[PDB]
């Protein structure tokens, strides 16, 4: 629990949480700690769980990220780290094009390779992974996942808490509801519905 | 009507003018005016519809993009720009990876993410979208459109209007025919004719 | 034969070499010459086949690049090529996002707008091609060659000499078999064994 001053802390020391530490580094910030909830990554020390919080904040570091890949979990422990004063900070790589009228919420992670184009709203928490493609006009929810070389071409809009899965893709214009999860591959061309999966070439729903 | 001196006139104002806009921007280029049929994005004026472009050009402004998704329209509204006086310019987002011996065509958008390989041929008017990837030796015709996310693998050929989908990939050495639609995802393993639809892993025609 | 002092030397003279080419030369490095079955490519003499390398070594080359899209073949040729007392050089794009914890092999290939997150191994003579994403933790087998616009999520091991055509993907911590082909979009739900051809979505072994 000696540390430096200044940098941001991370929740969650797994694998999503080594390539947030290297897009937080690639930005030149400096990642002072993990909590883990099994109490090094990358360098990083694990300094205890959850519960070091606090005495985190009173030692003066203030700003954390949420590297956890679980949508729900992720949302819950972004709530906990802003009740206890810290500032939700974004892990944005620099490789990544992201357009200037974009409008980016808190704690979002942006990944290597990404390009998000105009008018598009990003919520807190979101997750957009490595290589992935917003085109114009979409809205993300809190707390969703696009994942890696995923696509939604313009005008969609993800859900709450909805994961894509590697390399899925969503044309013009379609809702995705909240709590969602398309498979890898899945290519939508309708609306989906809150709380379904969808997998396939056309994506279909599967009870 | 009143404008700045030396810019770039766009025809058309919808969701891909935005992204065109952008593009031009990041270069360092200004945007003059747009001509939309129904007579600001992105903070750029709309003055009129097409009847306003011999306003335009008397005034001093000479170049010009057409930022239309329609691939016959787009076409039609090239050929009415230049008999109006006006050079078509590119329209290349400076992440976008071009090799030294691609061969440019007038009038192309580029989006952010997208590369080009080795030797490969763009005709006028295309359309290469956000994160699209062009291997070596490829050809496209004048108006095309290759989707968010689409490949094309070595030696491929495209159409003058045909369009691919958000994802669509295409195996080497394959030729499609002009006029024709790959569906969102599709995969394309033979040779596509003219005026079809295929959709599917792989492609298949819908009749 | 009359060559530069100092460049790279080329095994193979196609379209592969050609990208290959123009990566080395995006990083400021020269191409001296080619060996080629048959035996200028983009400005590259071609000075004869592999019974020129020892020649190629005496009069003071030393680095080498094996531009050959066929696993086993390359994987062949490096053996001869260091037999002869070259060294692989690798030929990464500027483009492409390599982590600080990868760990790259020897005459590795790494196109423009390839993303490789943290911790991942790329055996030598590995291809990761246009626009490919390999995301943490991955394993990259000897020769293995990663297809245009493919994508690996976490954890992934992918054999030697195995191949990922244009738009496949696997999701995590799928295991492939070495000398595996997965047909273009392919997306990869379950281990496959060595020496099987898989295609579809999801991806099913064919006979
Ligand atoms: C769709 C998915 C959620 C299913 O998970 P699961 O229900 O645990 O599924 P299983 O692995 O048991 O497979 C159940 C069945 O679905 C099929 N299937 C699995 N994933 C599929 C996919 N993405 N597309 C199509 N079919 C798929 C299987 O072949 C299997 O079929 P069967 O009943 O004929 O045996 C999952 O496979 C998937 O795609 N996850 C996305 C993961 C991802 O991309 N992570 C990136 C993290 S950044
Ligand atoms: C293929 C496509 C052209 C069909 O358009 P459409 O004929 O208006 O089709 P509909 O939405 O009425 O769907 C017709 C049927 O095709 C199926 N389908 C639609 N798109 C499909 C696709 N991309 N792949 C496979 N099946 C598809 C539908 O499930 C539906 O099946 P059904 O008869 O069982 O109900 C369109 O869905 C598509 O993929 N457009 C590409 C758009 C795009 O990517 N734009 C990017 C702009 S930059
Ligand atoms: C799968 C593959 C290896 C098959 O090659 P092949 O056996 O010579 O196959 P053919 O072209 O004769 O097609 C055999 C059949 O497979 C089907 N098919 C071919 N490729 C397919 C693919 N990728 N996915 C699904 N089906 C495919 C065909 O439609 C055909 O079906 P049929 O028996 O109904 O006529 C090949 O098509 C492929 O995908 N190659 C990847 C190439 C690539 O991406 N190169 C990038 C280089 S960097
Ligand atoms: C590209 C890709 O496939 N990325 C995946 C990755 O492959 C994994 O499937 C997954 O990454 P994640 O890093 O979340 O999972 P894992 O590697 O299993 O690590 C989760 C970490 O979170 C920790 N953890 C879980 N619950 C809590 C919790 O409540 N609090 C804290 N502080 N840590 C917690 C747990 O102990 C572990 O070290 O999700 C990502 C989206
Ligand atoms: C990534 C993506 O999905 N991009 C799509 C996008 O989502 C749209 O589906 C579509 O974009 P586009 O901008 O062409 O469409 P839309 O947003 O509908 O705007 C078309 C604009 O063109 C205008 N327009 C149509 N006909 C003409 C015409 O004849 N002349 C002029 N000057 N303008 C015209 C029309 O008034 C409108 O403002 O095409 C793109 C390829
Ligand atoms: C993006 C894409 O689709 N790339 C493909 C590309 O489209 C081709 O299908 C293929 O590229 P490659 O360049 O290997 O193939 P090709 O264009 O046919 O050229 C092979 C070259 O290797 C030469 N060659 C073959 N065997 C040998 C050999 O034994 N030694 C030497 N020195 N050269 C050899 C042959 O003479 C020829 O010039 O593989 C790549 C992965
Ligand atoms: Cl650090
Ligand atoms: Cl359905
Ligand atoms: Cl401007
Ligand atoms: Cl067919
Ligand atoms: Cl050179
Ligand atoms: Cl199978």
């Amino acid at each position: 629990a000696s540390l430096a001053i200044g940098g941001v802390v991370i929740i969650g020391g797994g694998g999503h949480a080594k390539v947030v530490i290297e897009s937080l580094r690639a930005c030149g910030e400096t990642v002072a700690a993990i909590v883990d909830a099994d109490p090094a990554v990358l360098g990083v020390p694990v300094v205890g769980d959850d519960l070091a919080l606090p005495m985190l904040r009173e030692q003066g570091l203030s700003r954390l990220f949420v590297a956890i890949g679980d949508n729900r979990l992720r949302q819950k422990l972004g709530r906990k780290a802003r009740d206890h004063g810290f500032s939700l900070v974004n892990a944005i790589h620099p490789s990544a094009v992201v357009s200037p009228s974009v409008r980016l919420g808190e704690g979002v992670a942006v990944m290597a390779g990404v390009a998000i184009n105009a008018d598009s709203w990003i919520g807190d928490l979101a997750i957009i992974n490595t290589g992935a493609v917003v085109d114009h006009d979409c809205r993300l929810g809190a707390a969703c996942h696009l994942g890696p070389a995923s696509a939604l071409a313009g005008g969609v809009s993800v859900g709450e808490r909805a994961f894509l899965g590697v390399g899925a893709r969503v044309i013009p214009g379609v809702t995705i509801g909240a709590d969602t999860i398309v498979g890898a591959g899945g290519v939508v061309v309708r609306d989906l519905p809150d709380s379904v999966l969808a997998i396939g070439v056309p994506a279909k729903i599967k009870g």
